[PDB]
């Protein structure tokens, strides 16, 4: 009778244009303001709900439409390495296999030539005794993870007066 | 004291090369098969909870990720003119504006250049006593309503074998 886990990493990469101090102080400290400018077809609203933007934060998206809405649980906090990590508890499960939960993270990386690299990994934490998750989801939240990332990157390219 | 309400209409074509007949079939009576196909990242499950097909018939959408479901309620079918009508009652308020129902619409209108010209309808209902919603968040439902339509176009076309 064995306790059974799975952890299902995906990473995906890519180079930016804007800084990665930019592009960090963006997501992470005026994401409250700056998601619902970038987003403004999916997401409605960024918004805090306990805690002053460290570890332990929960903050909370709501989407436009009949999409709900979802909270973030903010783990890492690096503003030095620009650096961010947090889980979403909620809402998780597929049709057939339910998870645990998920966890975002990136890493922005300045470079020479440009702005910066921009690593993004997700993390599926798995409930339960067996494993069947599909090419299509787990590139879904990836996807949808580095679409926040590149959105954000391209109103700030747009917008530098903020 | 006076009852108010307001109606918000917005109204989108566009030529499809797909025919009509194809195009209906695809959405309407192969919808649970079709729409998890064409919108592998988008639609995991798409179910019928109530009914045949017809009007009365209540359909649920299930979103891949933290994106939630959702129930369509079927008004009219119409498979001689290639028409299509549901309402979605539920999670359709926004931050703040709420609304009554949001009632989605098609009709599909062959040509003989291509397969045929697609008008997309969505009508917002308001509850309550006055009345503030965005150009954003109007033009984003439409869009999406829009962009299944073309997601399902795009796949029978890959697949004829449907
Ligand atoms: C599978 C898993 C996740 C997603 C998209 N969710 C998601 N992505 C990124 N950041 C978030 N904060 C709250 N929810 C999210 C899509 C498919
Ligand atoms: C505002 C209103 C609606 C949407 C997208 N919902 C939506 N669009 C189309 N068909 C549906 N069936 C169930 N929900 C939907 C986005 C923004
Ligand atoms: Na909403
Ligand atoms: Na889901």
């Amino acid at each position: 009778d064995p306790f059974t886990m799975g952890v299902i990493t995906s990473e995906s990469e890519y180079v930016s244009s804007l800084s990665a101090e930019k592009l960090y102080r963006g997501i992470v400290e005026d994401g409250n303001i700056i998601y619902p400018k970038a987003l403004p077809r999916f997401i409605e609203k960024a918004e805090t709900l306990e805690g002053d933007g460290g570890p332990g934060t929960i903050k909370k998206l709501t989407f436009v439409g009949d999409f709900g809405s979802t909270k973030q649980h903010i783990d890492m906090v690096d503003r030095e390495n620009c650096a961010y990590t947090y889980s979403v508890y909620e809402g998780i499960a597929l049709s057939d296999q339910p998870l645990e939960k998920i966890v975002f993270e990136f890493k922005l990386v300045p470079t020479p030539e440009e702005g910066c690299i921009v690593k993004s990994t997700t993390k599926y934490y798995t409930k339960g005794d067996d494993i069947e998750l599909s090419k299509d989801y787990l590139e879904a939240g990836i996807e949808r993870f580095e679409g926040f990332t590149k959105a954000v990157e391209s109103f700030l390219l747009a917008n530098p007066d903020y």
